[PDB]
C-alpha cells in the first residue's frame, strides 16, 4: 500500500553497476566491418553517456583460441614465445568503449586456452604459473599497447577452479605491478567457491568478488556469510524480444532485492554474429548486417537506460527496496549528495521469462503504490520521470512530478509490463540517431581476395572462425600469392566447448542452399595434410560437431574425398587426385539440387554426385587437422 523510503537507519549494499559481455564466443564478429557512420552510432548506443545503454561495465573474453559459443576468439599467444597483442577485436571494442566513457569499468575472462600451456594435457591447472603468466601478459599489454586498465580478472569460465592457481594470479599479478586489479570468482555457480572462501582466509583474501552466473535473482547463505561483493557475472542470454527485455528489466531490479547482488552483465552485449549460430540475436541490440549497415535498436537497450542513465558505480543501495503488493518490484539509490533514483518494474510473467531458470506463474495486476520520503529524502520537492511499455513505447520523459505539499509523498497508478524511472536527476536522454539502412540477405556475389597490406583487423571481414583460427597473411617470397588467408593453430586448443577436429571458418547466408564456392588453396604440411571448401554448412558455434552440409577435401597424399558432414564419417564421393603439398590448387565446388560436382584447377574432377536436398546453409573453407594452410581469392555466388 504505501512504501517507505528512507536513508535514516542507514544505508544498503554499494551498486557497482551494469554492463555486458562480448565474448563466448565471437559475439562482436560482424561489427568491426560495419560502414561509418553506423558502427560509431552502434557503439554510441551501447556506451555513450546520457545516450543509449550507457554501460557502467563492459566484459570480454580472453581470446584462447577455441570455440566459445559463436566462434573462435584468437589469443595473444598462440604457441609459445609467441606474442601478439594486435589479434581479433576486443582491444579495439574496449578501446572504442573508453573514448565514449573513460570511467568505464573493464573485466577480462578466459573461455579457452591455447594447448601448449596444457604441456601435453588439456589442463590450464598442470603449470600454475605458466597459465597465470600467460593471463598477466594480457593485462599487461591491454595497458602497454591499448592504454587499458583492465579491473577486473577472472578464472575460468563456467570450469572448475583450482585454489592454488587463483592464490598464484593474485602472486603474479602483485609481482608485475598490478596490485589494482581485482580478482572475480568463480563464473560458475556460488558453490563451490562461497565455502571455500570460508574454510580457508588465505583464498579469502584474494578474490574480491563472487560471480555467478544465471542465479535466478537469488543467492545462498555461504556467499552472503563471505561478506564479499555478490554479482550477477553472467545472465540474460535472452533472445532481445520485448520479451527478453522483460526479463531483463525484472532481473536487474530482483538480483539485488533477492539476492543482494550489485552488479548484473549480460550476455552479450550486441548480437554481432550469424542469427543461425546458437543463441542468437540473444544480444542488448543487434547488428548482424555489415554489408548493408542495417541494426536494430532493441528494447533492452531502453531497458537498460532506465538504471544506467540514472546510477554509477559507487551510489548506494537504499535499505528500502522490496516487492510490490501486486506484483512487480521497487529499488531506490542515492549518491551521497542529495540525489536519489527510484526504478519501478511490473513485469508479467508471460512477457518476462528469461531461458535460465524458467520461473513459475506469478500474477500481476494493476495496483496503486504510495511512496514516502523520509529521512533526508523529505527534502526532495521534485522528481524527473521516465516510462516504458513493453509489449509498446520506449523510454519517454513524463511530465515531472512535484512534492511541494510537504508531505515527501506520492501515488502512482500501474500497469503491467511497465517501468518507471524516478529521478532527481536532469540528464536523462532519449538517444537518436537517423534510421539505419533496411535489412538485405548476404551478397548473392561476394569475393575477397585479401589483398590488404596493412589490415586494421587480424582477420578478413565477414569470416567466422568455428574450430582453428584465421588470419590476413603476408607471403613477400612469392608474387603471385603475396596477400592470403591462414589458420594458424597448430595444435587442439585446451577447449572450452566441443571444437570440431577439424578446422572451419563459415561465411554468407544460412538461407543459401544453390551455390558455387571457390578459393585457391595451399596444403603447408607434406604426406599427411588436407583442406577443404564446403556449402550448405547448417550449424556452428557449440555444435559445429553437429555440421552437415557438402565438404569437399582434398589431400596431399593424392587423394579426394567428398563428405556429407565436417566429421567425414558419411561419404558422397572418393577417389584420387594430383595433388600434393606446398602447392597452390583452385577449387571449385557446385551445388544445385539434389547434385554436386567439384573442379580441380578449373577441369572436373566429380560431377552429377548425389546429395542430400532440400538443405541449406554458409559457405566454408577449412583443414583437416590443426594444421598449416593458406587460401586466397574467394569467391562465392549463391541464390536464397
Ligand atoms: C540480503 O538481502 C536480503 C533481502 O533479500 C536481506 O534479508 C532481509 O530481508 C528482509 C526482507 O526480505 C528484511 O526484513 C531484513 O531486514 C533483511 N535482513 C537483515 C539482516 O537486515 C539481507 O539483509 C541481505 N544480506 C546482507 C546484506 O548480508
Ligand atoms: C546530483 O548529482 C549531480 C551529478 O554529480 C551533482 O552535480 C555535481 O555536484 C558536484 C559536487 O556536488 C559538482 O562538482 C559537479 O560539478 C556537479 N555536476 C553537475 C552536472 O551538476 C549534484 O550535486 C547532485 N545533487 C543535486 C541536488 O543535484
Ligand atoms: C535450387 O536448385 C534447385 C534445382 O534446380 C531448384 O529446384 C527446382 O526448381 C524448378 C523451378 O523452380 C522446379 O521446376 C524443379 O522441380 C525444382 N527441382 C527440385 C529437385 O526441387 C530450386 O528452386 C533452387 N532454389 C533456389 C533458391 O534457387
Ligand atoms: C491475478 O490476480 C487478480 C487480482 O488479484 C485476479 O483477478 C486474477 O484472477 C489472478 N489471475 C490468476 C491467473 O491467478
Ligand atoms: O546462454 C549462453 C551462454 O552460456 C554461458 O554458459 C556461457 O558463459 C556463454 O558463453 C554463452 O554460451
Ligand atoms: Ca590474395
Amino acid at each position: 500500500g504505501a512504501y517507505v523510503l528512507d536513508d535514516s537507519d542507514g544505508l544498503g549494499r554499494e551498486f557497482d553497476g551494469i554492463g555486458a559481455v562480448s565474448g563466448g564466443g565471437a559475439t562482436s564478429r560482424l561489427l568491426v566491418n560495419y560502414p561509418e557512420p553506423y558502427r560509431s552510432e552502434i557503439l554510441d548506443y551501447l556506451f555513450k553517456p546520457n545516450f543509449g545503454a550507457s554501460l557502467h561495465i563492459l566484459k570480454v573474453e580472453i581470446g584462447g583460441d577455441g570455440q566459445t559459443t559463436d566462434g573462435t576468439e584468437p589469443s595473444h599467444m598462440h604457441y609459445e614465445l609467441d606474442e601478439n597483442y594486435f589479434r581479433g577485436y576486443e582491444w579495439w571494442l574496449m578501446k572504442e568503449a573508453k573514448k565514449r566513457n573513460p570511467d568505464i569499468i573493464l573485466m577480462g575472462l578466459p573461455w579457452s586456452f591455447p594447448g601448449w600451456l596444457g604441456k601435453g594435457f588439456s589442463w590450464p591447472y598442470v603449470n600454475l604459473q605458466l597459465t597465470a603468466y600467460y593471463v598477466v601478459r594480457w593485462i599487461l599489454g591491454a595497458k602497454h599497447y591499448h592504454d587499458l586498465d583492465i579491473d577486473y580478472i577472472g578464472i575460468w569460465n563456467e570450469r572448475p577452479f583450482d585454489a592454488n592457481y587463483i592464490k598464484e594470479l593474485r602472486k603474479m599479478l602483485d609481482y608485475q605491478g598490478l596490485q589494482r586489479v581485482r580478482i572475480i570468482a568463480s563464473d560458475n555457480l556460488w558453490e563451490p567457491i562461497s565455502s571455500s572462501l570460508l574454510l580457508d582466509q588465505e583464498l579469502w583474501k584474494v578474490v574480491d568478488v563472487i560471480g555467478a552466473h544465471y542465479p535466478g535473482t537469488y543467492t545462498v547463505w555461504n556467499a552472503k556469510m563471505s561478506g564479499k561483493k555478490l554479482w550477477s557475472s553472467e545472465d540474460f542470454s535472452t533472445i532481445n524480444s520485448n520479451v527478453g527485455a522483460g526479463c531483463w528489466s525484472r532481473i536487474l531490479n530482483q538480483n539485488y532485492i533477492n539476492g543482494n547482488m550489485t552488479s548484473t552483465i549480460a550476455w552479450n552485449l550486441v548480437a554481432s554474429y550469424y542469427e543461425e549460430l546458437p543463441y542468437g540475436r540473444s544480444g542488448l541490440m543487434t547488428a548482424q548486417e555489415p554489408w548493408s549497415g542495417h541494426y536494430v535498436v532493441a528494447s533492452p537497450i531502453w531497458v537498460s537506460a532506465h538504471t544506467t542513465q540514472f546510477t554509477q558505480p559507487g551510489w548506494y543501495y537504499l535499505k528500502t527496496v522490496g516487492h510490490l503488493e501486486k506484483g512487480g518490484s521497487y529499488v531506490a539509490l542515492t549518491d551521497g549528495l542529495g540525489n536519489l533514483t527510484i526504478i519501478i518494474e511490473t513485469m508479467s510473467h508471460q512477457h518476462s521469462m528469461c531461458i535460465r531458470p524458467y520461473l513459475p506463474y506469478y500474477n500481476v495486476s494493476h495496483q496503486l503504490a504510495t511512496f514516502t520520503l523520509k529521512g533526508s529524502l523529505r527534502e526532495i520537492q521534485e522528481l524527473q520521470v521516465w516510462y516504458t511499455k513493453l509489449g509498446r513505447l520506449h523510454f519517454k520523459q513524463l511530465d515531472t512530478l512535484w512534492l511541494l505539499d510537504g508531505s515527501g509523498s506520492f501515488t502512482l497508478e500501474l500497469e503491467e509490463d511497465e517501468i518507471f524511472t524516478l529521478t532527481t536527476l536532469t540528464t536523462g536522454r532519449k538517444g537518436s540517431y537517423p534510421p539505419p539502412p533496411s535489412s538485405k540477405p548476404f551478397p548473392t556475389n561476394y569475393k575477397d581476395d585479401f589483398n590488404v597490406e596493412y589490415p586494421l583487423f587480424s582477420e578478413a571481414p565477414n569470416f567466422a572462425d568455428q574450430t582453428g583460427v584465421f588470419e590476413y597473411y603476408m607471403n613477400n617470397e612469392d608474387r603471385e600469392h603475396r596477400f592470403t588467408l591462414r589458420q594458424v593453430l597448430n595444435q587442439r586448443p585446451i577447449t572450452w566447448a566441443a571444437d570440431a577436429s577439424s578446422t572451419i571458418s563459415v561465411i554468407g547466408d544460412h538461407h543459401w542452399t544453390n551455390m558455387t564456392v571457390q578459393c585457391d588453396v595451399y596444403i603447408e604440411t607434406p604426406r599427411s595434410g588436407g583442406v577443404f571448401i564446403a556449402g550448405r554448412v547448417n550449424k556452428g558455434g557449440i555444435l559445429i560437431r553437429s555440421a552437415t552440409g557438402v565438404f569437399f577435401w582434398i589431400f596431399a597424399n593424392g587423394s579426394y574425398r567428398v563428405t556429407a558432414d565436417l566429421g567425414g564419417w558419411i561419404t558422397y564421393a572418393s577417389g584420387h587426385a594430383d595433388v600434393t603439398a606446398k602447392r597452390w590448387y583452385t577449387l571449385t565446388l557446385g551445388i544445385k539440387g539434389y547434385f554436386a560436382f567439384g573442379m580441380l584447377n578449373g577441369t572436373i574432377l566429380w560431377k552429377n554426385v548425389r546429395v542430400k536436398y532440400p538443405g541449406h546453409g554458409w559457405a566454408a573453407i577449412g583443414t583437416h587437422t590443426f594444421e598449416f594452410a593458406q587460401f586466397d581469392n574467394f569467391r562465392v555466388e549463391a541464390a536464397r
